[PDB]
């Protein structure tokens, strides 16, 4: 008998979904992934559940100031985000000590501003565990509760756990094709040369975005397929592809992006107040999603900032990826120009063209010049210049990315590792504590 706890409220909004409330109880009926069934013990129905909304009673994850699988650099960017303090915290798993946790807390440096520090927290047997060896607890929840009154050597005493917000809902369960009596297309977001986007919604109660393929060239199930595998691919930083409506026309449904595009984003008056710090760390999160893609051997075709999407909480997600492999001379590599010769590497020239069109908040690349003007340029070994606000070092990093040899520019790996800890030293990602 498997007993978990609710995280969140929850409130059913499918056929067969429980409603619930936070610390609510459920017996587990079945492990369904994304939907687990189960049995309320508040309200004694039976009945599907996120799973992503339980933990087992008593496990860590039911604890305020616990992150499960959360690495440094989203604890930072958490701690960083609206809503926290100087002092707040979470512990979470520690990211390159497999199997042990970390603290993170929000601190305050005047030479620099807001920061988060982060403290090893420290396991062997005896099962107790200290951050300095002097200092000892049974549990870390004391271990919270000694560093939340007066600082033993911190940077900051602990004042309140991280802000969290409730999870995406999952999709609904076994509606990868849905009808399209399904959909409601509230309004015309966008139009071109292969269809349309609109904000939809989804039997009443989801927002979502729908593309609209006009029919062309490629069939319809060799379509499917592609989408059938991106599916897969989830991650993230990938815009989340929800559904898929089979008869032509083909719609495609993915989550909506509050903020639209990375492009309409930098050039509103919003994006115009984005210093470069985090100028920076939307590049960060664009090389992530670029990473895995990188990982798992695919290839995007078509990086640049209208293919990027924006978040309300401004989490930056990779669009289209999957689409440009089944059907822009500015952000393409001269290979891929030249010969049609398109892999991770073109999209890692790709990339560097993205981080000037950042910086820049979205002017075009190259300006003034015409496509034809371009191709010769580079051909010539011309390079954009360095803008005014660009740190040298980020221009080196596109000018890495510009290489005419392929070989020669960085992976993505390296590039969001490079831009993960910008203003980070090595030696100082990890406090030291006597
Ligand atoms: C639902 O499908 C998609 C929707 C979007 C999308 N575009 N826009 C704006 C962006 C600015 C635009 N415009 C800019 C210019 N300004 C002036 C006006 C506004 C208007 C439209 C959005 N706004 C909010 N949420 C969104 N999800 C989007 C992007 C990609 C896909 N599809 C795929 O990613 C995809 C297709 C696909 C096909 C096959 C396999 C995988 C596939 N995938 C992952
Ligand atoms: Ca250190």
């Amino acid at each position: 008998r498997i007993i978990v706890v609710a995280l969140y409220d929850y409130e059913a909004i499918h056929h067969e979904d429980l409603s619930f409330q936070k610390g609510d109880q459920m017996v587990v009926l079945e492990e369904s992934g994304e939907w687990w069934k189960a049995r309320s013990l508040a309200t004694r129905k039976e009945g599907y559940i996120p799973s992503n909304y339980v933990a087992r009673v008593d496990s860590l994850e039911t604890e305020e100031w616990f992150f499960k699988g959360i690495s440094r650099k989203d604890a930072e960017r958490q701690l960083l985000a609206p809503g926290n303090m100087l002092g707040s915290f979470m512990i979470r798993d520690s990211e390159t000590t497999k199997g042990s946790y970390s603290l993170s807390v929000r601190d305050y440096d005047p030479r620099q501003g807001d920061t988060v520090k982060h403290y090893k927290i420290r396991t062997l047997d005896n099962g107790g565990f200290y951050i300095s060896p002097r200092s000892t607890f049974s549990t870390l929840q004391e271990l919270v509760d000694h560093y939340k009154k007066g600082n033993d050597g911190l940077c900051q005493k602990l004042s309140v756990p991280c802000m969290s917000s409730k999870p995406q809902k999952p999709w609904e369960k076994d509606a990868w094709e849905i009808p399209r009596e399904s959909l409601k297309l509230e309004k015309k977001l966008g139009a071109g040369q292969f269809g349309e986007v609109w904000m939809a919604t989804y039997n009443k109660h989801t927002k979502v975005a729908v593309k609209t393929m006009k029919p062309g060239s490629m069939s319809v199930e060799a379509f499917l397929a592609e989408a059938n595998v991106m599916k897969t691919l989830q991650h993230d930083k990938l815009v989340k592809l929800h559904a898929v409506v089979t008869k032509e026309p083909i719609y495609i449904i993915t989550e909506f992006m509050a903020k639209g595009s990375l492009l309409d984003f930098l050039k509103s008056d919003e994006g115009s107040k984005q210093p470069l710090p985090k100028l920076i760390d939307f590049s960060a999160q664009i090389a992530e999603g670029m990473a895995f893609i990188e990982q798992r051997n695919y290839i995007h075709r078509d990086l640049r900032a209208a293919n990027i999407l924006v978040s309300a909480s401004l989490v930056c997600k990779i669009a289209d990826f999957g689409l440009a492999r089944v059907i822009p001379i500015k952000w393409t590599a001269p290979e891929a120009i030249n010969f049609g010769s398109f892999t991770i590497k073109s999209d890692v020239w790709s990339f560097g063209i993205l981080l000037m069109e950042i910086v820049t908040y979205g002017r075009i690349p190259y300006p003034g010049m015409s496509n034809p003007e371009v191709i010769r340029a580079l051909e010539r070994g011309y390079r954009m210049p360095r803008p005014e606000n660009c740190p040298e070092e980020l221009y080196n990093i596109m000018m890495r990315c510009w290489k005419n040899r392929p070989e020669e520019r960085p992976t993505f790996e390296y590039i969001q590792s490079v831009l993960d800890d910008f203003y980070t030293a090595t030696e100082s990602q990890y406090e030291e504590i006597p």
